[PDB]
């Protein structure tokens, strides 16, 4: 739907304000009922430790879940970019 | 509607982001359509000049435009709050 379009905007939008984060590589969003569950991965430094990097995840999923109430499910991994 | 309530709680949180906005001291949002019609008033410094308070509302108009889409009609005047 259009307005899934803009909560999928959201989103990316509100992920890659977080420090760390380079872009949004694959980000899935499904309705369940009213709910959103949806399964993201961000782009991150090669050279950020693991710990960094699910820090950077941690951080993305507070984000998004406090700019986008509608969301009861989102699942953050990383990858390497440069 | 309570996804009113959700918008109306955005457009709050946006405005109070704007440096210079002493709180929302009134907002009142209506659907037209699918889209957002919305008039706003804004606490501001009563030591501000006219101007100052006239660049905070254009500011607020802006923040509050860039953040929610659906609006496509933003009223924003302002009030002095201590």
């Amino acid at each position: 739907g259009s307005h899934m379009e803009a909560v999928q905007n959201r989103i990316v939008e509100a992920a890659e304000r977080v420090p760390g984060v380079r872009g949004v590589i694959h980000l899935r969003a499904r309705y369940v009922g009213q709910d959103i569950w949806a399964d993201m991965i961000i782009g991150v430094d090669p050279e950020n430790t693991v710990e960094q990097a699910a820090e950077i995840s941690e951080a993305v999923q507070a984000a998004v879940c406090g700019k986008i109430r509608r969301i009861e499910s989102l699942h953050v991994s990383a990858a390497a970019r440069e």
